[PDB]
């Protein structure tokens, strides 16, 4: 089963900001959890359906929600998380 994909405004501006090859590596994880996005190791804990994936590469993170109601992977933020300033719009955006 394969979902959508779907940018925030302010994600993108962030994601047309990133690194050429640090944003096609996680456009490309974004492809691949497609196959199964509600993956526990990535999910973030207490957010309803929040994940994380993180770059192996520059340690670039980009945080998603997950929704299985229209079945759209909606990105929320894109970056860094060392200051947690993309969860600041995750647990915003999240009502």
């Amino acid at each position: 089963m394969a979902y959508f994909l779907d940018f925030d405004e302010r994600a993108l501006k962030e994601w047309r900001k990133l690194g050429s090859t640090v944003r096609e590596q996680l456009k490309k994880k974004l492809v691949e959890v497609l196959e199964s996005p509600r993956i526990e190791a990535n999910k973030l804990r207490g957010m309803p359906d929040c994940y994380k994936i993180k770059l192996r590469s520059s340690g670039y993170r980009l945080v998603y929600q997950v929704i299985d109601e229209k079945v759209v992977v909606f990105v929320i933020s894109v970056g860094k998380a060392e200051a947690s300033e993309v969860y600041s719009e995750a647990v915003k955006r999240i009502l």
